[PDB]
């Protein structure tokens, strides 16, 4: 019975036609923010795939090949999520164990041009734009994601609520191995830091999903007891702080690194037939605090700009969030033509709750106050997105 790196190891250690199975390569990938959610998901849908398919849950039932759990990021930039290292350290996972894009490359390169390359897809719906090259189907899907609605005959197709996608992909697997106390005692550290820094430690929404999955944690790292004591809690509340102070510590970091470490990027279209392309990076420090330790706001700025020209962007935009004393707060800046900004931005300041402290839009950069704290990028991009789509050409 492997664990998780023991796994992952043994897939490092095949030849790529031991992987796939005539001539299908199949991978699980999440999205490209490559989140604590993403990484957890993907490997643990892979290692239980693995486990129910070597074990007697499996039978009359058949067939089953590997799946390569994979994030979608470059190598390097696994560090820059230090909640996700620490994580991954728990469970002794060592990077060179993992798949990255440049694994991907390699996979679709050193197989052959005859073999498919299907997907799983977890924490997204659709395929990550920039693997459409890599990746020919998609065939199964578990998210907690806006529906999309593609790929409506992937097997599973679980699109539902969830504070965490992690949570749905353990209870779908969960039932499948009939609860298999070992598989969650070895996925744990990596399932719960997912559950608990989605849902700021089942504060924040929480759904029926994270509730069970949580149970089932419980029942397992507990064992046989008498009574329940405050320990395990205890212990959930030390490692929730420990995971989410370093997801909180981007110091030592630079701006291109702060900028691509939780970034999603996405093509709008219009009544124009050349759509928007826009990038949004989600920061855990406020601008203030960016420009202080990035030479000041000139600076900072410069950066960004050279972002955006290198990622090819029309509009970039940066949402930062934050806590103290309590409190949330937000703030959305935006650099792109002062055109395309202006509109866009006057389009969702009502809902956003905007205002202006720094910039202009007709110079096609300006920051703002963002006053409706309940709106995280995953509100603000259907926003603008509907904003686009009253734009005239
Ligand atoms: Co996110
Ligand atoms: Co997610």
């Amino acid at each position: 019975r492997k664990t998780v790196p023991e796994f992952l190891a043994h897939l490092k250690s095949l030849p790529i036609s031991k992987i796939a199975s005539n001539d299908v390569l199949t991978i699980c990938v999440g999205n490209e923010s490559a989140d604590m959610d993403s990484i957890a998901s993907a490997i643990t849908y892979s290692y239980c795939q693995y486990i129910y398919n070597e074990g007697t849950y499996s039978e009359e039932k058949k067939k089953g090949s590997f799946i390569v759990p994979i994030i979608d990021i470059p190598r390097e930039d696994l560090s820059l999520r230090r909640d996700v290292m620490y994580v991954l350290e728990k469970l002794k996972i060592k990077e060179e164990e993992l798949f990255f894009i440049e694994d991907l490359k390699s996979l679709k390169q050193n197989v052959s041009q005859g073999t498919e390359l299907n997907s799983y897809l977890v924490d997204n719906n659709d395929t990550p734009k920039n693997l459409k090259n890599y990746i020919d189907n998609v065939v199964g899907i578990i998210d907690h994601h806006f529906d999309l609605q593609k790929h409506l005959d992937a097997e599973p197709r679980i699109v539902k609520v969830s504070g965490s996608c992690s949570s749905l992909v353990f209870n779908y697997w969960y039932e499948k191995l009939q609860g298999d106390r070992e598989v969650v005692m070895n996925i744990a550290p990596l399932l719960m830091g997912a559950i608990l820094i989605d849902t700021s430690n089942m504060r924040r929404k929480v759904e029926e999903s994270d509730k069970l999955a949580i149970e089932r944690c419980q029942a397992v790292l507990s064992g046989a007891v008498n009574e329940v004591s405050a320990q395990g809690l205890e212990d959930s509340s030390e490692f929730y702080k420990e995971i989410k102070s370093r997801k909180n510590d981007i110091k030592g970091f630079s701006v291109s690194d702060i900028l691509k470490k939780d970034y999603k990027q996405f093509n709008f279209q219009g009544k124009g037939h050349k759509g928007l392309e826009i990038g949004l990076s989600s920061i855990v420090k406020r601008m203030s605090w960016l420009f202080n330790e990035h030479g000041g706001e000139a600076d900072f700025v410069n950066q960004c700009r050279r972002f955006q020209a290198e990622r090819g962007l029309d509009v970039l935009v940066l949402l930062t969030s934050w806590r103290k004393a309590g409190d949330s707060h937000r703030e959305l800046v935006i650099l792109g033509d002062s055109n395309v900004v202006r509109e866009l931005i006057e389009r969702v300041s009502d809902k956003l709750q905007l205002q202006l402290f720094g910039g202009n839009l007709d110079g096609g950069v300006a920051m703002f106050k963002q006053l409706n704290v309940e709106a995280t990028r995953k509100q603000v991009v259907p926003y603008l997105e509907e904003a686009y789509s009253n734009l005239e050409e």
